[PDB]
DNA sequence: GTATTCGCTCTGCTCCTTCTCCCATCCTCTCGATATGAGATCAACTAG
């Protein structure tokens, strides 16, 4: 254990994996709003 | 004078045809397409 340095009574599967880092990063997802543009035809928030 | 039909109508019954409707939610990105003045009328001035 990192925290503690005690050994964890389990012995853990560890070894190389190939990994990939996929085009989905979080902050090109985030959003958030308050009070934005709205549409012109319904005057309803935006799309996107 | 009643059989007996019998023509004609009145639904009504299946069926085929038409037609109209519907087909999860939410989110991200990229990419392509998408005239001008003259004359007349009227109304406000803008003064005489």
């Amino acid at each position: 254990n990192g925290f503690t340095g005690r050994k964890i009574t389990s012995q853990i599967f560890i070894g190389p994996t190939y990994y990939q880092r996929l085009k989905h990063m979080v902050d090109d997802k985030i959003h958030s709003r308050a009070r934005g543009p709205i549409q012109i035809l319904n005057r309803q928030p935006m799309e996107g």
